[PDB]
């Protein structure tokens, strides 16, 4: 149905890993303990108690990856560097040269094949010890290291790179590391749970966000003064960004859609885009979001220059500002309630991750939602995506047999073309991802790859949704 010329000529094609869900070796070539080292080594975290440790051993079987995103047609890969491969101390202790060489020789192998690298900076994972010293995101100190760590990136290997995220899903990561508690570093309050190390669900999300988007325009302030006249790449954000629904036609549930929406996205990139947090969380918390001071104000003047849209799944959104819903959900403080059904219909096929939906309009709005509010920023599809996991599969064969998958895509690429047709400026698609790999609090449960993973031995061997994305990017 859609096929590769119904995209620009100058488009991006590629797939999308992270560090600690595909490299292992966690703890070789002087890297230090993550966040994510430390949490899965703790009872009760992880669904199958697995860990991040070996992963797809991506650090010793890189150059076979490349091989097979090259054998698919890619034109482009998007991963992240591990910050305590870089760093494994943060600012003051050293950066590690085989941490740099590591990159380096992935960025020449895939720049070897034609593959343009797209690079995050941090997805998820922080040296433990800036955590240990001044706990991470809840002090301004962050700012200074993810300056230094981007800046050490930037001078080693800005001259391939022209593409660079600072940070993926912050809008995940902070929620559920200070609001819920289900993320390192596991902090919250009632009524979103009791956590043992403590917390404050009301207050330290938005200090923790206000951190991270002042480290993203400390990070672009350093890019666009030192660096973009030699360099001349792009310096963005990365996003989760689900598309809501009114559960029901009415403007209380249209309002609380619009709500939903906002405390998402607009969260990170009102305030990298119009120097304010969005007005729709300024009414609701209104000193809980801190200030930025003129010195922060100078930064975001800055901006990003494009959005990284991770865009999945699509849900309903009903109001709870007028009515009493139950509280301690994440959308709680946008006083709206999210599900995927309406009347026991599910708002598209349901799949193996609770609340991804087959909805493709999904991503032509989400995008649409985008261009109105952001008066068309350019924008990358980061991550797009399906999960297989449960009962049905117990061997190879299974999982290799996922027409469900090639369907997803399918659909998905199918509404994109159509909103850049409609003036979307959408430069670029990243499918989640390459291969299986450790997919967060669902350890190895849950399988989004191009490339099915034995566990055991380490084989890589591509499922028909591999086949067919190679077809496609064949035209
Ligand atoms: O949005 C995402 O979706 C992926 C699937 O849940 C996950 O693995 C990535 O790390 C995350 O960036």
């Amino acid at each position: 149905a859609i096929h590769r010329s119904d995209f620009p000529a100058s488009f991006l094609f590629g797939t999308a890993t992270s560090s600690y869900q595909i490299e292992g070796a966690y703890l070789e070539g002087n890297k230090s303990l993550s966040n994510w080292d430390v949490f899965t080594h703790l009872p009760g975290n992880i669904k199958d108690g697995s860990n991040g440790d070996i992963a797809d051993d991506h650090y010793h079987r890189y150059e076979e990856d490349v091989e097979l995103m090259n054998s698919l047609g890619v034109n482009a890969y998007r991963f992240s560097i591990s910050w305590s491969r870089i760093l494994p101390k943060g600012r003051f202790g050293g950066v590690n040269p085989a941490g740099i060489d590591f990159y380096n020789k992935l960025i020449d192998s895939i720049l070897l094949k034609g593959i343009q690298p797209f690079v995050t900076l941090t997805h998820y994972d922080i040296p433990q010890e800036l955590e240990d010293r001044y706990g991470a995101w809840l002090n301004a100190e962050i700012q200074s290291d993810f300056g230094h760590f981007a800046d050490v990136c930037f001078g080693a290997f800005g001259d391939r790179v022209k593409y660079w995220t600072t940070f993926n899903e912050p809008n995940v990561a902070v929620r559920h590391g200070y609001m819920l508690g289900t993320y390192p570093p596991s902090r919250c309050s009632p009524p979103f749970g009791h956590c043992a190390r403590g917390g404050d669900s009301h207050a330290e999300p938005y200090v923790a966000a206000h951190n991270v988007i002042l480290s993203h325009a400390t990070a672009i302030e350093i890019y666009k003064r030192k660096y973009q006249s030699k360099q001349r790449g792009m310096i963005g954000m990365v996003l989760y960004s689900t598309w809501y629904e009114p559960l029901r036609d009415v403007p209380e549930d249209r309002l609380a859609t619009e709500r939903a929406l906002a405390f998402e996205t607009p969260w990170f990139l009102d305030p990298l885009v119009y120097g304010d947090y969005p007005p729709e969380m300024r009414q609701i918390l209104g000193g809980r979001l801190p200030s930025f001071s003129p010195e922060d104000r100078r930064k975001l003047r800055y901006k990003l220059d494009f959005i990284g849209v991770n865009h999945y799944t699509t849900l309903y959104a009903r109001d709870c500002m007028f009515s009493d819903c139950p509280q301690g959900q994440e959308t709680q403080h946008a006083l709206a309630a999210v599900t995927g059904e309406s009347n026991g219909l599910p708002i598209g096929t349901p799949t193996a991750m609770p609340t991804f939906y087959v909805v493709p309009d999904g991503i032509e709005k989400m995008v649409k939602y985008f261009m109105r509010r952001y008066n068309n920023l350019p924008m990358f599809i980061t991550e797009n995506g399906y999960a297989q996991g449960g009962d049905s599969y117990t061997d190879a064969e299974d999982w290799i047999d996922d027409e469900d998958r090639i369907e997803y895509l399918e659909g998905y690429l199918t509404k994109l073309a159509k909103v850049i047709r409609d003036g979307a400026d959408v430069r670029g698609y990243f499918a989640w991802s390459v291969v299986d790999n450790f997919e967060w609090l669902f350890g190895y449960t849950l399988r989004f790859g191009l490339y099915y993973i034995d566990y055991r031995t380490q084989e890589r061997s591509p499922k028909l949704s591999a086949l067919w994305y190679k077809e496609f990017l064949q035209n």
